[PDB]
């Protein structure tokens, strides 16, 4: 589609089997997601963003699917206040922007 | 210009007399800018993002050119790591994500 920006450009995710809701940022290098049960290996890592940092745990090739479409990638679990999907996965799913 | 997401999407602005760069983020509600020089009055403002929060001065009605597209909007001051263009001018300038 395309998405205009007067809403928070939220879209709906499947991922580890389940459904989530998550904002499409272009802000973000990479793709956080709050809290979830996801299954396999990960590897502590540390992010910043505007107020300091936070520790999550980095999942290398997950499936994740973006509004129907399909990407494979690295999804960041931890404490953000929102699930973010990064430009990781946006480059995937062909998300440009316009203007 | 159509924008895609290989790389931060990062436009010069110009805002007080200044030219800077910024990232056009989606993922932001509103505009933070880092300490910099602004005329007017402002007001103290709480903002809140992945790590934490900080403290911003509230500028409203401030002129803002970004990549050659006038806007006039509420732009924030203050310890933000990166300056970042949130969807309050996003809009101004008829940005949006897509195909
Ligand atoms: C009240 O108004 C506002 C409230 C919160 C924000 S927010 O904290 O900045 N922010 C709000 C969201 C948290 C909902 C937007 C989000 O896109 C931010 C802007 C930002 C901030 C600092 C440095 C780079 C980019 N992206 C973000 O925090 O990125 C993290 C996580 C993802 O991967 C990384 O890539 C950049 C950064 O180093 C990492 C912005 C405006």
């Amino acid at each position: 589609p395309q998405i205009t920006l007067w809403q928070r450009p939220l879209v709906t995710i499947k991922i580890g089997g389940q459904l989530k809701e998550a904002l499409l940022n272009t802000g973000a290098d990479d793709t956080v997601l709050e809290e979830m049960s996801l299954p396999g290996r990960w590897k502590p890592k540390m992010i910043g963003g505007i107020g300091g940092f936070i520790k999550v745990r980095q999942y290398d090739q997950i499936l994740i699917e973006i509004c129907g479409h399909k990407a494979i990638g690295t999804v960041l679990v931890g404490p953000t206040p929102v699930n973010i999907i990064g430009r990781n996965l946006l480059t995937q799913i062909g998300c440009t922007l316009n203007f």
